[PDB]
């Protein structure tokens, strides 16, 4: 719908501007034009806002990130852009970014919302998992391969989770695409140890 | 000095329960005690009261992990229970963790809460990087240990945050030993990496 981005677009730069607690339905209203009435009506309610702003945030993030078959190259790679592409969208658009992990956090979480956040982190997790198990070599027989491959997956997701907090809380000293390139020499490094 | 610890104690059970948001000063009171203006008079705010339980809660963390010179002798080297101390501790908190990283995103917060949580924060790198340095050979110099020790050590914190959000996230499957234990495995490959690297 040309009416649900309008309303999206509005609560991005009023919480941008004002924050969460002090962006109404009202504001929104303000900003899009549409009445508060059909704002609930597509969305809900506030929560159910911003979830969906916030999922429509991650669709974007991950479709900027291509998958393993989107390529393309003679496995040049097939890092190139999934790193570099990854690097670059850690330059202030965490956005969402900081968004998911204050939501991940959040008690007695609305159900749209948990969805949501659900959703996000599963996607994250699918994705890592898409490059490395092209990490492995192909004679692995693949149940042992799904137990390396799930492992190095939670490490390189917990180590992407790092990444942004260092650039948060650390922005002057941090190097994104440094970090990243010590993720994938890791893995490459944990691969004969976890096969053995 | 025993009336801080008791607001403090009132205010984490009262958050346990409840909500930062539901949790009135007032509350508070009724708990431990201690009048309203005892309250503010110590920490003088809500978010005041906030800052010192969470600055607390990280003291008792790190405390529960030793630094390398007061770790135990020389056999581990000394890092395997600095590992189980850090694998001790998750066991998923807070305690402080969870406040940690929702206080260190929040905006506009307070003078006095992002004070606790850079205090926290830079505690955390200063530990990770005492215990890093001795993974580096002796004969490197200096001024390039410092340099390695420094990625090192931003690499460790960034895996010990995801360490936090997996147990969060995937509580079923997540192995919080395993993955300190892959951690170390992937520090002492990256020195080698690191250093002809300089
Ligand atoms: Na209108
Ligand atoms: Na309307
Ligand atoms: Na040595």
């Amino acid at each position: 719908e040309r009416s649900r981005e309008s309303i999206l677009d509005a609560t991005e730069r009023l919480m941008a501007t004002k924050g969460y607690a002090a962006t109404s339905i009202s504001d929104i209203r303000d900003a899009c034009g549409l009445a508060p009435s059909s704002i609930y009506w597509h969305f809900g309610s506030k929560e159910g806002v911003l979830a969906a702003m916030m999922e429509r945030g991650a669709q974007r993030f991950f479709a900027a990130i291509p998958t393993w078959d989107e390529a393309h190259g003679p496995v040049e790679q097939r890092s190139e852009r999934q790193l570099t592409e990854l690097v670059s969208l850690q330059s202030q658009h965490p956005d969402f970014l900081r968004l998911f992990y204050l939501l991940s956090m959040e008690r007695s979480q609305d159900p749209a919302v948990a969805a949501v956040v659900r959703r996000v982190r599963n996607t994250a997790i699918a994705r890592f998992r898409d490059s490395i198990t092209h990490l492995l070599p192909s004679d692995i027989p693949p149940g042992k391969a799904d137990l390396v491959v799930a492992e190095l997956t939670a490490f390189a997701v917990a180590l992407s989770d790092g990444v942004y907090f260092a650039g948060h809380l650390e922005p002057d000293t941090t190097d994104v695409e440094r970090m990243y390139r010590r993720l994938r020499q890791a893995l490459e490094a944990l691969i004969p140890v976890l096969l053995e």
